[PDB]
Order: structure tokens, then C-alpha cells, then sequence
């Protein structure tokens, strides 16, 4: 949100930066939401038309670095990351992002003065949204997924729960194994290493903070995610609780698991780190 | 050489400038088709640019017909929309100027090979009833879903050589000129001078009125000859009603003499004969 240009020239290494929880403490924010290519929007009838045009650079600009990201590769990674960023695009357009920082402020008030701000103006801009998402998708896919598969609108706070999901999965074995090379078995017959060896202390003291950041965003996400469902009763089959998400998302996943690991009490970590 | 944002703001009134024959001489070039507006092809996703331009041309001819939704502006959004295509096809008969520079931006977009042509004639196809939506989207502004009821979409998205295209709208001209040319000329030449002399005879601001007629209908003339042995040429280097260049023009106009015109252009109709022949 606190950039306009420099985000549409180069984006972090996925996972370089945390989601956020800090900034706006209903939510947290993913490194890719904050780096969303909205350069043309932000420098903006006909003037729905010019929207058009302009939607579709960034997004082509969006799509394009998100193949940069992925190493060129075209896979599963590089289609939810065009999925997340279609789906920000829309919750933008449709006035619905939770970011709405810095930037993206901006672009809101171009919106505003091009559909108006009367009650029925936000219906306006779902329809307009609607009509143009498949276009939209199309200019990010340009330089190369299942199109209609990502055109499904769900609200935000579900997808960047997915996503969520995603890098947590990703990021649990790297951690795991880092503390594996450090403090795996005992230091002699009775005592884990962790009781003594520094770098094994280390290795868990970094291990607590990655593990308390996801219990944290895990927290905030899915509490976002009841008050949401319950506000504007979000009526959706495959989903009735947060975990549901992770669920469908994820391979393999298991939800007690998950709540054992945030909580630092699955069997890895006391074996690893809890001298006592 | 031409314009590419003037033309894009503003449009000169009808016929403040008639056809010209003289820049490519087996072609005769309407005002309209100078002044089409490709602002965004010249600076040239394709989809979107050719979207904008064409609105910004919809509008224009809305402007030009002082806002009235009537035949005139019908007709001009279909010669627009044609012209469009066949800048689009590669098949365009102007291609003066940033017309050049839009050909060129074509091709580096689809390619100069064996069916590069097939394959810009099938995104016009695909692309066409699109264009002409574009084109109506002032009256779609105010009409909302009714714009499509104030011009025929069917109509306008037939592909037609320009040539034909060209002819129909050359009789349009034609025909409006015609009342206002022989009113000039009866306003100063009707009748005698004396018991016996027709004005024409002696009169020298009758005789000035029969040379500006004089100037006027040899124009019509040469326009004439040029567009339909152009048809022609096109035709037999290549068609449904349509056999010779009058066909056309009895298509469009309605109940067209061909003997009278004929008589017309080349200056012996009664009227002219009346006016401008002293003996």
C-alpha cells in the first residue's frame, strides 16, 4: 500500500516477509496484497472504458511478475497466486479489500468518482466486476489453471485463508527441520540438548517465534473470518467453521494437528525443545 | 500524411470538403474516412484500443448529426464501422498518413505470412458486432439496453467491399448537393433577359452561376467515373443484388432514375440545358 511504481517493477521472494497483523489489528495482510500492481488505476462516460484499459494493464503487469516469481514455471503455485491477485483485484474494484491502505486509498477515491457513492453505486461496481472478471483473467494468463475455477467470487477473508494455509504448510518443514539439525536426541543419557547446547537454544527460541506468528495470524484470520460469515451471513455449502477451509485447501491436513502444533504441544516440539 | 488527435476531437461539417480524387487517382477518398478516428491503433490489448477508438468515432458522428438519432447517423456509424474493418483486414483503399503506421502495427500484432490476412479477416469477424457496440456507446449512455433499437446491429455488421460501402455514401452526397446546386443556379439564371434571350445569355451573374454549377457537376462527374470503374475493377478481381455500380445506387436511393442521372452528371438534363444553354 505504501508504493505505487516500485511494486509494479519487482516483488519479494514469496514467504520474504510475513503476513502482517500489526497494521490493521482485525486482519493480517499478505506480502503479495501489499505489492499488488495498481499503477495504472492509482494515475487514473469513457471513464469506464479508460477503467477498463487500465484494469487490464495492471493486471497484465500483475500476472506477468507472478510468473517472474514462480521462476517462469507454469504450476499449481503460479495459479493460486494469479487466483489471489484476481481476487484482490475484484474485492478492489468491487470496494469490498480490507488492505485499503495507503495507494489503494487512492484508487478507492478514483472508483468513487467514476461509479458514484450512493447506495446503489457498490451495486453498480459488482456488476461491472462480474462482466469484466473473465477479461481480467484472461490479461493476467496472457503471457502463459482452470479459468472458471478462479472466476468464483468468494469473499476476501476466505481466500487469504487459503493462502494462509499454503504458506503455513510450506514453512512448518523447513522450521521443523531446523530444528531438527540442531537439538534432535540428547546432550548425554538424560538430558535433550536443548537443556544445554546454545544453538540448539537458539534454534528454539527462532522456532517459538515463527510458531507464535502463525498462531497469531491463524487467530486473527479465522476470528475474521466468523464476524464476517456473521455479518453478512456468507451462506456457503462446503464451508461452515474457519478449518473448513484449510481442510478443502490443503493435502493431508489435520485440524488437531494444526491446533496441537500453533499451541506448541505437538510431540516434535517437546521432544525437541521442552528440556523438562 | 493526415491527423491523429484532431480528428479524434472534432469532425468538419458534412461536405465542407468533397471527396477527393486526387490523391490516389483510381480512388476518390471521403472527408469521413480522412478523419476516422484511430488515436489509440496509431499509438498501438488490440481489442480494447480499437474498442476506444471506435467510441470515441460513435460519438463524434453523434455530435456531427447534432445529436439526432436518425438514418444519417445510422448510415455513418456503418460506413465508420466498415472502414474500421477493412483497416483491420489489411483491404483498406486510403492507407495515407498514420493509416501506414496503423497497417504496420498490424502486422508486427498478426504477422505478414501466407494466412496472417485469414487470421485478422477472422478476429474482425469475431470482433465485429463488438466494434459496433463501441461505436454506439454515447447512445447507450443515455438509451441504456434501447441503444440497440436506435441503429440495426444486423445491418451494419454485413461485410461489404469498401467499394460498395464508398458508392452508397457518395449517393447520399450526391443527392443532397443536387437540390441545393440547381437552386443556386435557378436563383440567378431562370428565364430571359429579354423578349427571346434566356439569361445565360447576356446576364454575367448568371453566366458566372452556370460556371460554378460548371465546376460543381464535373467534380460529381469525375468522383462518379472514378468510384464505379473502381468497383468494377474490384469486382471482376474477385455480390448479392448488387451487378454494376448502379445497382448500388439503386439500392440506396430511393427511386433513382439512372437515364436522369446519367443525363445529369454529363450535363444535359433539362433543367441544365434550361439554365446554362443559351442556344
Amino acid at each position: 500500500g505504501n508504493t505505487v511504481m516500485k511494486n509494479c517493477n519487482y516483488k519479494r521472494k514469496r514467504r520474504e516477509r510475513d503476513w502482517d497483523c500489526n497494521t490493521k489489528k482485525d486482519v493480517c495482510i499478505p506480502d503479495r496484497r501489499y505489492q499488488l500492481c495498481m499503477k495504472e488505476l492509482t494515475n487514473l462516460t469513457f471513464r469506464k472504458l479508460y477503467l477498463k484499459r487500465k484494469l487490464i494493464y495492471d493486471a497484465a503487469v500483475e500476472g506477468d511478475l507472478l510468473l517472474k516469481l514462480n521462476n517462469y514455471r507454469y504450476n499449481k503455485d503460479f495459479c493460486k497466486d494469479i487466483r489471489w491477485s484476481l481476487g484482490d483485484f475484484g474485492d478492489i474494484i468491487m470496494g469490498t479489500d480490507m488492505e485499503g491502505i495507503g495507494y489503494s486509498k487512492v484508487v478507492e477515491n478514483n472508483l468513487r468518482s467514476i461509479f458514484g457513492t450512493d447506495e446503489k453505486a457498490q451495486q453498480r461496481r459488482k456488476q461491472w466486476w462480474n462482466e469484466s472478471k473473465a477479461q481480467i483473467w484472461t490479461a493476467m494468463m496472457y503471457s502463459v489453471c482452470k479459468l472458471n475455477v478462479a472466476v468464483n467470487i468468494e469473499p476476501q477473508i476466505y481466500r487469504w485463508i487459503r493462502e494462509w494455509g499454503r504458506d503455513y504448510v510450506s514453512e512448518l518443514p523447513t522450521e521443523v527441520q531446523k530444528l531438527k539439525e540442531k537439538c534432535d536426541g540428547k546432550i548425554n543419557y538424560t538430558d535433550k540438548k536443548v537443556c544445554k547446547v546454545p544453538p540448539c537454544q537458539n534454534a528454539c527460541k527462532s522456532y517459538d517465534q515463527w510458531i507464535t506468528r502463525k498462531k497469531n495470524q491463524w487467530d486473527v484470520l479465522s476470528n475474521k473470518f466468523i464476524s464476517v460469515k456473521n455479518a453478512e451471513k456468507v451462506q456457503t455449502a462446503g464451508i461452515v467453521t474457519p478449518y473448513d477451509i484449510l481442510k478443502q485447501e490443503l493435502d493431508e491436513f489435520n485440524e488437531v494437528a494444526f491446533e496441537n502444533e500453533i499451541n506448541k504441544r505437538d510431540g516434535a516440539y517437546i521432544e525437541l525443545c521442552v528440556c523438562s
